[PDB]
């Protein structure tokens, strides 16, 4: 369990946590099926030396992880955990996406994360 997302990452600019509505947030990923599109984004904090000389908070990162793979494989969909949030379109499988499974950046890049059309990023939502 040293995982990399197929995918790169929203930023957290503002002060409230991913959250979208339901059947949102999958991000498009050709090489995936209907049955393929559900998962989580677990937010990833890093810390910095700033200017001033104080350890200070990055702004958060979002990565997300189809279902059954990433640093939280062994959680189920919907469990309740902080900075775990939960995504699914709708005709997705309840069931471990290991034939998906996570990225080998030594062979892959990431995929830049896109959401279709009728889905905009929540408030202070970023995809750098």
């Amino acid at each position: 369990n040293n995982t990399a997302s197929w995918f790169t990452a929203l930023t957290q600019h503002g002060k409230e946590d991913l959250k979208f509505p339901r059947g949102q947030g999958v991000p498009i990923n050709t090489n995936s099926s209907p049955d393929d599109q559900i998962g989580y984004y677990r937010r990833a904090t890093r810390r910095i030396r700033g200017g001033d000389g104080k350890m200070k908070d990055l702004s958060p990162r979002w990565y997300f992880y189809y279902l059954g793979t990433g640093p939280e494989a062994g959680l189920p969909y919907g469990a309740n955990k902080d900075g775990i949030i939960w995504v699914a379109t709708d005709g997705a499988l309840n069931t471990p996406k290991d034939h998906i499974g996570t990225r080998n950046p030594a062979n892959n890049a990431a995929i830049v994360l896109q959401l279709p059309q009728g889905t905009t990023l929540p408030k202070g939502f970023y995809a750098e």
